[PDB]
């Protein structure tokens, strides 16, 4: 394998972390390849679920459990740091909140959390390697609780970073938020990606194609299907009762990808910097619910 840039996987990684059987685990979490039945038994589905009120109500819990998971890592972020660390803090998080890790054993993936440093577009496996001064590291937590997951993510600085970063990391926040903005019912799900290219494209960035938001609710991934790039394809329109993400990865050079041989480190092909923000989203009359946003504070980590 040649590498796309200066990240390497340091490992070994730490042997799998337990949760406890008190905690309620969603279907793939016992299966041995990390496949989840109620996924697949909906697999090339269009069809988007409308939420009951109970459903709702579990959507919020779980989303705001979610969000102060991804505050306690957030706290955590320093040169030195290492992401399994990090990890290890999320674990025991969830755990502390009675919920499961989403991401453990979600198809076999092997940690609680997905950290993805510089050239990592999503998807970085928590290891050995300290945070270094200048990185900038997003955090993806899912959380499961009752049945419900409920999905963020945000980029941090380590140190001081360049501004480069800076720019980079901004502007794929205000990507997000542009997008959010345009939510309520009867917009077309395929219209977001206009909205996220129309802003990356004015900045000098480019958008990753091969990853999308998403359906979640009972299930992790499910309908609808929402990239984040221009005339995109994807079947639907929004409605009151609709739960979805949103979560533009935007690139300093081109926006091809390519996957590490651990299946599932996604990095840019040219090694250059991607920068994602991620929040769940209620679709209500207004507009819009933003589940996993922040209830004590206005703004973003990477800006406080
Ligand atoms: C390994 C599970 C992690 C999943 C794929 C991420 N939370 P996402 O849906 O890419 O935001
Ligand atoms: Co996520
Ligand atoms: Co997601
Ligand atoms: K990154």
């Amino acid at each position: 394998y040649r590498y796309t840039g200066k990240l390497r996987p340091h490992y070994p990684l730490m042997p799998t972390r337990p949760v406890p059987s008190y905690i309620q685990r969603p279907d793939y979490a016992d299966h041995p390849l990390g496949m989840s039945e109620s996924e697949q038994a909906l697999k090339g589905t269009s069809q988007i679920k409308l939420l009951s009120s109970e459903d709702i109500e579990g959507m919020r819990l779980v989303c705001r459990l979610a969000r102060e998971v991804l505050d306690v890592a957030a706290g955590m972020i320093k040169p030195g740091v290492t992401t399994e660390e990090i990890d290890h803090a999320v674990h025991l998080a969830c755990i502390a909140r009675n919920c499961y890790p989403s991401p453990l054993n979600y198809y076999n993936f092997p940690k609680s959390c997905c950290t993805s440093v510089n050239e990592v577009i999503c998807h970085g496996i928590p290891d050995r390697r300290p945070l270094q001064e200048g990185d900038i590291v997003n955090v993806d937590i899912t959380l499961y609780r009752n049945g419900y997951h409920g999905d963020l993510n945000e980029t941090f600085f380590v140190g001081e970073v360049d501004d480069g970063a800076r720019k980079l990391v901004q502007t794929t926040y205000e990507c997000l938020m542009q997008a959010i903005d345009a939510v309520k019912p009867g917009v077309r799900y395929r219209e977001l990606g206009n909205i996220i290219q129309k802003h990356a494209q004015a900045n000098g960035f480019s958008v990753v194609r091969s990853y999308c938001g998403h359906g979640i609710h009972k299930l992790f991934h499910t309908a609808p299907n929402v990239p984040h790039y221009a005339k995109n394809k994807a079947v639907g329109v929004m409605k009151s009762g609709h739960v979805f993400t949103i979560e533009p990865m935007i690139c300093e050079g081109g926006w091809q990808d390519e996957t590490w041989p651990d299946g599932w480190t996604a990095v840019t092909r040219d090694g250059k910097r991607s920068a994602q923000f991620e929040h769940t989203l209620l679709v209500t009359d207004t507009g819009c619910e933003i589940l996993t946003r922040r209830l004590d504070s206005a703004r973003p980590h990477f800006m406080s």
